[PDB]
């Protein structure tokens, strides 16, 4: 029993993790085979952020302008180059603690852990969601850039982020390991804003149906809903609209606990038109959106890797 | 003088089209260096599509199972794999016709020209852009899948999108070359539909200005305004919300013409709110959205390629 924000374990990650630094400006880097992958702002200095010209920029730079640490050892860089938005660095030795890996690129709503780093030494392990307006609520201080989020599948670590900035709401952006930006953001000093965030329905319904295997039924009651009609109350208090897929999705949870997934709605539906009542869920007073129906199907059922 | 719906020159992607065929199934793949990438659903049969398992349906793959021809060569197949939704054919030729190329993922406002080809012929070449839900408005019939997006940047192609499949409202989906889709589409045979879409506020803007500078200034007036004020009034209408980095990439058009950025705002103010009152602007009777500052600015200046 019981029900935690639970991050992946990070150890086939912390491996790669090493420093970058070139000219006064160090951030981490993501080190995979012979390729240190990090963002490619690393190479703009103070007059440059405002309208960068990464082109020119680069080829200004040389192999030896760039410093690479993996803890002590110095790995020698042997090439550069540019891809989107990250810049990789070919390097002489090949990382021999290299995962089996891949890159994807997630959507919004799914969750991934972040190994915050700093120097390129790991500092904590959180779990996040992808917001729908594509930015995350991160935990990130100076020095975090390169930090990077993934998920474990089995035995394979799927890199999903690379943290560039944070936005002046506090708020973080960054991009898949390709370079290319989740949202409509640049890597430019520049006054971007996010665009408005909404509620995660399909998680929030996951996360009532952990409440109910956990023992939490007060808010479970005895109607039922159609889709459409879900969908226009949802859209009133700025809940992302529900479709087939996910009722769908949800499967697993409504076997489990023999409640379908529209009577489930109907409940949220009540939840969102009376409040909660000082009551809680879960040790929450809030409706929690950041568990995918995977992730709740992982931690109240059970799923491990290597 | 003139504007007119206009599309990169081809030549350079028409050589790299080629036709692959895994049982019965034939559709288009893109041929560059020694890899050819297509959609992954070329592997599916009809029992598979409604919950396809893409691993186990590849690993009951061999290559002899994929021809693929290049005009009348045939091309020996001697590797494959996944990407995320795209499949990489290695194959023991590499393209002569190779152009420099990259692989980029656009933003939804963003243009970008379609080589439409069936059994791997290019049948005509169009300009779209993506759209703010993520899909396009393209023109395709059966046979289609595969074909490419792609935009030229002085001597090097930029490949953005390739097509996988047709939604019930009759618009477009598919993903970047990397396998990654645009929006919360899936490759298989569910109830998935698009999302709202809204107008492209800054490529009308665009558009307003490529008017006057062909001669067309029925609508200007004296009046300005503030981006606050007219993003409560494009809200009201659909229209995406118009932010001061809008404002900076517009600023090569409104130094062309004198006419100032919110100047304008205040003119499409205006005919939101008046309409056109049967005349046109460009040969149209509606507000276009499907032309970028920059799609303006070579067309109304001047910008060729190799
Ligand atoms: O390390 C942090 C940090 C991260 C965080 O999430 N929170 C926090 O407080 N600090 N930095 C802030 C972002 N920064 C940066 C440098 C250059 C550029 C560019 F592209 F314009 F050249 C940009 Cl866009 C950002 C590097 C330093
Ligand atoms: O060629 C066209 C076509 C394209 C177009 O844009 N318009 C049009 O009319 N036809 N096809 C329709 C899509 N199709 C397909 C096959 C398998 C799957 C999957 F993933 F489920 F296995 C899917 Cl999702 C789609 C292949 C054939």
């Amino acid at each position: 029993s019981g029900f935690r924000k639970m991050a992946f374990p990070s150890g086939k990650v912390e491996g790669c993790m090493v420093q970058v630094t070139c000219g006064t400006t160090t951030l981490n880097g993501l080190w995979l085979d012979d390729v240190v992958y990090c963002p490619r702002h690393v190479i703009c200095t103070s007059e440059d952020m405002l309208n960068p010209n990464y082109e020119d920029l680069l080829i200004r730079k040389s192999n030896h302008n760039f410093l690479v640490q993996a803890g002590n050892v110095q790995l020698r860089v042997i090439g550069h180059s540019m891809q989107n938005c990250v810049l990789k660095l070919k390097v002489d030795t090949a990382n021999p603690k290299t995962p089996k890996y891949k890159f994807v690129r997630i959507q919004p709503g799914q969750t991934f852990s972040v190994l915050a780093c700093y120097n390129g030494s790991p500092s904590g392990v959180y779990q996040c969601a992808m917001r729908p307006n594509f930015t995350i609520k991160g935990s990130f201080l100076n020095g975090s850039c390169g930090s990077v989020g993934f998920n474990i599948d089995y035995d394979c670590v799927s890199f999903c982020y690379m943290h560039h900035m944070e936005l002046p709401t506090g708020v973080h952006a960054g991009t898949d390991l390709e370079g290319n930006f989740y949202g409509p953001f640049v890597d430019r000093q520049t006054a971007q804003a996010a665009g408005t965030d909404t509620t995660i329905t399909v998680n929030v319904l996951a996360w009532l149906y952990a409440a109910v295997i956990n023992g939490d039924r007060w808010f479970l009651n005895r109607f039922t809903t159609t889709l459409n009609d879900f969908n226009l109350v949802a859209m009133k208090y700025n809940y992302e609209p529900l479709t087939q897929d996910h009722v769908d999705i949800l499967g697993p949870l409504s076997a489990q606990t023999g409640i379908a997934v529209l009577d489930m709605c109907a409940s949220l539906k009540e939840l969102l038109q009376n409040g909660m009542n000082g009551r809680t869920i879960l040790g929450s007073a809030l409706l929690e959106d950041e568990f995918t129906p995977f992730d709740v199907v992982r931690q109240c059922s059970g799923v491990t890797f290597q």
